């Protein structure tokens, strides 16, 4: 599983990318967006990472947003821009290398209800982590329930236990972000009041 | 992550010639009170070694779960031969039961153990006598923490080695953490921890 | 296993910036009638280029698959917009649908594309304009067939390069096998087979 | 994916093999049975695969009967019995190669209905078979309908369709041996006409 710390080394390729993917975030005007091999991707684990990937001509950091299910292992599907940036186009496959960094980001996580939830079923999807995110639990009364987290990027509690409730969250560094009042409104992306350290 | 405390399921529960050893990678026991669980239910071993009180036409009985059942349906328990005897008629091979998971008393604190072949180089650790059910495991990295994922064999595994021999953490399913040092690096051997977890009521 | 011919499904239909690539690897198409199957019923690609007919609130249209929706439930369909459109109104945004695979007219034989990179130490063999949705595929290797299985992303790949360039045959979901020769180990090329599947009553 | 005609090569363990297992075989007096490794076992394509084992003592043909967790691929836990024919189980793991076989076997495959099926389901065990099986099929009026296999090696139809039908049968050589007058009564292994070709 991807690691931070790891240069990992594969191929690079292009697709048509608008932010749009298996990880159910909106369409952006950025370009610095990739989709990520299957097996890397890890049931959306890697959601929003943001991973450095040198190629022949240039290095650019880009967002996770998608999943590509015919690459291999260390493999990214780049934007069409974002290629661009390194590598010559009508090469079209071209070595890479590439690794997980902790970049510069503004601004505290957020988080987005499901279409949909309510108190009897409702699903969580993070937003503006810096660093990927590893768990979501929602507060039981005296205790927290694990949410699972679906390959299309939202953490779903099937039979509503704490929706609407405290929600807390933890990065792959082992660091814990607890939020309050996240009203349960679907479709809003809902700030919290921390961003999880810079590494 | 189907199964939740506070839930009553429902389901079939069935015997087998269970001796303890199974998919939990658990060692064989006299202990009458073990089962295994239906697949969809043992959720990639998140619910080895968990406590249910299995309720049967003929009695209620706690049982630990130490395997896995693939052909069971949702909410099923293939109980060991001597636990089914405690709660059914043998004879009746099939019977409807219905279950909860239980946070009950146990002595002593939770235990760790290393898989065959544990180096610096590569690992895998297992964790034995946990009062609930463990929902994660991590090693210390330096200054962060790396979570290692748990295979449905139930030792989770640092497939590069990072991590391996350093401090140990879990957090059960009730989302309480516990942290370990000084758990050598030596494979197949039980090494205690400080602490058990909560008791849940 | 889900789908199955003549029995119908319920589910709710929405809609999507469908242009025709998607998880089934096809290419870019002017057609409206094209739609994403959610991820359970679309079964690790054996849905794959299914002709499926939609009914909604504003009438029918036969759509086909050409890609995976992972958020979407059994029975549910992700139509492309135009195709939503003819069924339901685009306002509305999510609506109750029923629908059903088919068997239609359809022009011209099976045909085969080598996926990139293919040689003879590793390929891939897609299937294009199948009447019926396809089950299995297999090149011959002597005197025997090699099952070559099929990828979420609608390729049946052989690993080792075994049989690839060989003797190719397919057989649909009603159980018939159409056999083709011929086909060179050519990626990126479509080469038309000779014969199309039977039509289903 | 285990192919004929290779030899493989990996770890050979031992467990206290009966017979009964991953496979839903019945227990047997015979020692040549072993558990083979997740990845090889594949669904349970390989539930009752002979395969040849060199261990450095001996070499023995076992039949699948059960899947290991986690053992690698190549890697295969014997039953004990078996185990001492090509190792001193003082060793406990030793290097092994294998192959798949095509070996002598008496009699036409029989086909067992699962416990509890009915017009409304089933499921269908193969028993008896010289090679491994690929895909089992019932019979829809003038059309085939295929069985999905589940790990617990019994092709299930979900809603009856074809239950008590005719059956058909194919290896992974890709012969197709075709049954009629098989009876929809669970719990009784019952004869088909054939067998596959010894390869």
């Amino acid at each position: 599983s991807v690691q931070p710390g790891v240069t990992y080394s594969g191929e690079g390729t292009f697709y048509g990318a608008t932010g749009v993917g298996n990880c159910l975030y909106d369409a952006t005007s950025d370009i610095a967006i990739a989709a990520l091999n299957h097996t890397d991707y890890d049931n959306a684990r890697m959601c929003g990472a943001f991973i450095r990937v040198k190629g022949p001509r240039g290095e650019l950091t880009v967002r996770i947003v998608d999943r590509c299910p015919e690459c291999r292992p260390g493999d990214v599907d780049l934007g069409q821009q974002a290629f661009a940036r390194i590598a010559d186009p009508v090469a079209g496959r071209v070595p890479i290398t590439w690794t997980l960094v902790s970049p510069d980001l503004a601004g505290p996580v957020s988080y987005r209800y499901k279409e949909g939830s309510t108190q009897w079923w409702c699903g969580i999807q993070v937003r503006n982590h810096r660093n990927p995110v590893a768990t979501l639990e929602v507060r039981t009364g005296t205790t927290w329930r694990q949410l699972p987290r679906q390959e299309y990027n939202y953490f779903v509690s099937a039979d509503g236990a704490g929706c609407g409730s405290d929600i807390r969250v933890k990065d792959i560094h082992g660091q814990t972000l607890t939020d309050t009042g996240i009203a349960l409104t679907p479709n809003v992306d809902q700030p919290g009041r921390a961003q999880f350290t810079k590494r």
